């Protein structure tokens, strides 16, 4: 079991959903970290923005995605061709070098739509990439479902009143999370992959239905897989309901509010551009 100073030792025996973290915001950008791997000197939750095309309209290849902030171009990031796969391998390699690590959560913020089969960037192609890179390191929705005695398609509601595995249980694990501006893209992913999904969907959340009902922009069937919720600053009040439902809540854009205050607001993952500057009682990871 690792013991960097930033992790409160009480975290290890706490269910993952009962742990608050400082997360990065867009830490693949050169301006926020010198290398992507260096982010793991400070936090255990990272973020990658990924594009199908080299710009908005051209330059994609099968089984490949780019990492950059703007529509464009190409790859513009601090990973070790520094594409999505390369960025993911930086995490995989850090994980191999730190047996016993606190579970790593990677927010995969998708910037374009899914392709059809011919172009090699479907939900299935995405799952195949992340599985090829991480292999057995992943902890997936079905793994959580089995832990709580639920079908994966009923995580949404069956998580209420339940504990995730503890950080100790999740030593050495990687959790992948899908974001997009449009919940439709998450619904498409879940409809394609169902219980085989390698990635947790985390919809944009601005009402109770996005936690526990038919999520805005999604089918009822896809809604049932929701075990995580994504909130901008204006919607962070919903983190208390994510918490109530044992969904992992992430709040982005709220940098002028301290980690301690976010803990009090029941936010699991508080995303900061300046992640190293944040702490509470010397810690960046602690139980609520
Ligand atoms: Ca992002």
């Amino acid at each position: 079991q690792e013991s960097p100073a930033f992790i409160d030792p009480a975290s290890w025996n706490t269910p993952f959903n009962g742990i608050a973290q400082v997360a990065c915001h867009n830490c693949y950008e050169k301006q926020y970290a010198n290398t992507f791997s260096s982010v793991l000197d400070s936090v255990r939750t990272l973020e990658l923005d990924f594009w199908d095309q080299r710009d908005a309209v051209s330059g994609g290849s099968p089984h490949h995605w780019f990492v950059r902030h703007n529509p464009g171009s190409g790859n513009d990031n601090n990973c070790t061709k520094n594409d999505l796969e390369a960025c993911l391998n930086d995490v995989k390699n850090w994980s191999d070098k730190h047996p016993g690590h606190f579970p790593i959560t990677l927010i995969l913020d998708k910037k374009q739509g899914w392709s059809k089969e011919s172009s090699g960037r479907t939900p299935k192609d995405f799952d195949e990439l992340v599985a090829r890179v991480f292999q057995g390191k992943l902890f997936t929705p079905q793994d959580l479902a089995t832990h709580i005695g639920s079908g994966a398609g009923a995580l949404q509601g069956n998580l209420k009143g339940k504990s995730w595995p503890t950080a100790n249980d999740l030593q050495g694990k990687v959790l992948l999370v899908l974001n997009h501006s449009e919940n439709q893209k998450l619904s498409q992913y879940a409809e394609a992959r169902t219980s085989k999904a390698k990635v947790f969907i985390s919809p944009v959340t601005n009402g109770q239905n996005d936690i526990s009902g038919k999520v805005s922009g999604m089918s009822s069937q896809s809604s049932g897989y929701v075990a995580m919720n994504n909130m901008g600053k204006g919607d962070k009040s919903w983190a208390k309901q994510a918490f109530a439902y044992s969904h992992i809540g992430r709040v982005w854009g709220d940098d002028e509010v301290s980690f301690a205050q976010h803990i009090n607001q029941k936010i699991n993952l508080s995303a900061y551009y300046r992640f190293a500057a944040q702490s509470a009682g010397g810690y960046r990871i602690r139980p609520f």
